[PDB]
């Protein structure tokens, strides 16, 4: 009845041990990758930030800075990516996807779609704080159209709060949206917009159910998943997490290993943001949706330090 993640702090947490005990791993030509990721994936966000802290206390080093000579390729980049602090995660990773022209929209989607009103109220002031501007104004600059209006609108965090179904509301809302997808979500944009955006997600959960009766189809199966528009992902990446926000971080985190190649930026992202919010259900999800677990996809698909790190975050096998 509550969303677990797979990392939890550490008993007994000794934060001088600890630095002494990573310290030790690197000091030296040497390195111990094992004793870095076996400490490191096993303490919290937070407790790792108090290592930093007793690490520069203790020897006058910065930890991160150790890590970023000491280890490499997609193994450093999981092991720094756990080292942020998680207050400023994923402000960062916003930041680092408005780009101008080569901007990534599947990170912007990602996290707008699927963090909370609460999330984005931290994210945006936290956002201010670290790059001097407002995540809206950076976002309405590298991003246009009416997928640029819905991601505002979505960073607004007013969302209704889960209150009394209206059946009556239901019906229209649902009539409304059969009649924008007929029109292949490209009319009355606004107005879509408010609903996906705005109403409440026990009121949505019941609009798309209402939708399935209205036109003998979920709302979904009106976007090509892979040949679809910005805006097109956007609807569909909130549909999703209206539905189950694990079920929708799951799915994203099986299209990053499908295929030829490994969307290892978006492996790291998502097991590491999520690794003490939900991302126990997120692997339910996975195994339920996919017919295989996290698990078993990280282990075949990936290599070295970065496999072992990987699958202590993930942290069981799931059947
Ligand atoms: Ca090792
Ligand atoms: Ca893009
Ligand atoms: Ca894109
Ligand atoms: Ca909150
Ligand atoms: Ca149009
Ligand atoms: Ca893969
Ligand atoms: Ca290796
Ligand atoms: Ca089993």
């Amino acid at each position: 009845q509550v969303l677990r993640g797979t990392v939890t702090d550490f008993p007994g947490f000794d934060e001088r041990a600890d630095a002494e005990t990573l310290r030790k791993a690197m000091k030296g030509l040497g390195t111990d990758e094992e004793s870095i990721l076996t400490l490191l994936t096993s303490r919290s966000n937070a407790q790792r930030q108090e290592i930093s802290a007793a690490f520069k206390t203790l020897f006058g080093r910065d930890l991160l800075d150790d890590l970023k000579s000491e280890l490499t390729g997609k193994f450093e980049k999981l092991i720094v990516a756990l080292m942020k602090p998680s207050r400023l995660y994923d402000a960062y990773e916003l930041k680092h996807a408005l780009k101008g022209a080569g901007t990534n929209e599947k990170v912007l989607t990602e996290i707008i779609a699927s963090r909370t009103p609460e999330e984005l109220r931290a994210i945006k002031q936290v956002y201010e704080e670290e790059y001097g501007s407002s995540l809206e104004d950076d976002v309405v600059g590298d991003t246009s159209g009416y997928y640029q209006r819905m991601l505002v609108v979505l960073l607004q965090a007013n969302r209704d709060p889960d209150a009394g179904i209206d059946e009556a509301q239901v019906e229209q809302d649902a009539q409304a949206l059969f009649q924008a997808g007929e029109l292949k979500w490209g009319t009355d944009e606004e107005k879509f917009i408010t609903i996906f955006g705005t109403r409440s997600v026990s009121h949505l959960r019941k609009v798309f159910d209402k939708y399935m009766t209205i036109s003998g189809f979920q709302i979904e199966e009106t976007i090509d998943r892979e040949t679809s528009g910005n805006l097109e992902q956007l609807l569909l990446a909130v549909v999703k997490s209206i539905r189950s926000i694990p079920a929708y971080l799951a799915e994203t985190l099986y299209y990053a290993m499908k295929g030829a190649g490994t969307d290892d930026h978006t492996l790291i992202r998502v097991m590491v943001s999520r690794s003490e919010i939900d991302l126990f259900n997120i692997r339910k999800e996975f195994r339920k949706n996919f017919a295989t677990s996290l698990y078993s996809m990280i282990k075949g698909d990936t290599s070295g330090d970065y496999k072992k790190a990987l699958l202590l975050l993930c942290g069981e096998d799931d059947c």
